[PDB]
């Protein structure tokens, strides 16, 4: 999961590529659900990469810690919140038992898992995590509403210069029995020389898939808001899932 080079090498990159809107609002939703927890609030950041959620959460008083099978990725957020608010550790590797009122994992690691079965392992050690009562936010992608483009973004290079950098990106849903999606990269610095291509496999790519997985796992209620708006699910490739632990 973290071995991809685009959370390594890349890692840095990811962020700028990432469109600010994106974070602002998906980060302030999590503020709000760390609220209406009550307080003290613990929070997992399940793939928290360079860790911008864990600064704005602590800077709001949360107890937020995250996790990151990512060496780079790790490393960027200990330089950003400390070293003892971050570890290198798969989400495969949760053992905590109540230890959280609410987990987060943003940006699709979740389709990391190995399949439904690995998919189904990581929401119950979640479940397992959370007290009861506790809450989770599952940013998930759903395939069938990718874009039907090959997308692409530019930035300038490391000395300004313009549309240096280029990154295109494919996904697709993949024909296979579970719903899964190739999710595809490709990565250009031209003044730098570089050139990267990576196929991602993504499972479980499906937003009702995904939250009968989750009530499988044992959540109490499930739902599916089609993004930080929380408005119904309808037409969002990249759909929130809210699940609540029963008391
Ligand atoms: N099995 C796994 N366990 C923990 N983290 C994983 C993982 N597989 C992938 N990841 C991580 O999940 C991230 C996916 S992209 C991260 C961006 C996201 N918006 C965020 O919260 O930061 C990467 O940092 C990658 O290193």
């Amino acid at each position: 999961g973290g071995g991809y080079h685009l959370f390594n090498e890349l890692a840095h990159s990811y962020d700028l590529h990432t469109p600010p809107e994106n974070f602002q609002h998906d980060h302030a939703f999590v503020l709000e659900e760390a609220r209406s927890l009550g307080t003290p609030c613990r929070l997992l950041d399940v793939g928290c990469g360079t860790g911008a959620l864990l600064e704005k959460a602590r800077n709001a008083g949360i107890l937020a810690t995250g996790i990151d099978a990512s060496p780079k990725m790790v490393e960027l957020a200990q330089a950003r919140v400390g070293q003892e608010a971050v570890t290198l550790r798969r989400m495969e590797e949760i053992d905590e038992e109540g230890a959280y009122d609410l987990v987060v994992s943003l940006c699709w690691t979740i389709h990391y898992s190995a399949g439904r079965a690995g998919l189904l392992d990581v929401l119950k050690r979640i479940h397992r995590a959370l007290r009861p009562g506790g809450r989770g936010i599952i940013q998930i992608a759903h395939a069938a509403h990718a874009p039907k483009r090959t997308l692409e973004s530019r930035i300038p290079g490391p000395n300004g210069e313009p549309d240096d950098v280029v990154m295109l990106f494919r996904f697709r849903p993949a024909p296979t029995e579970e719903p899964s999606m190739h999710a595809e990269y490709v990565y250009a610095c031209k003044s730098l020389n570089e050139l990267l291509y990576e196929n991602h496999l993504l499972s479980m790519t499906d937003a009702h898939a995904f939250a009968a997985c989750a009530r499988e796992a044992g959540f109490a209620q499930v739902t599916v808001y089609d993004s930080s708006k929380r408005a119904p699910f309808s037409a969002a490739p990249n759909p929130l899932v809210c699940v609540e632990k029963a008391h």
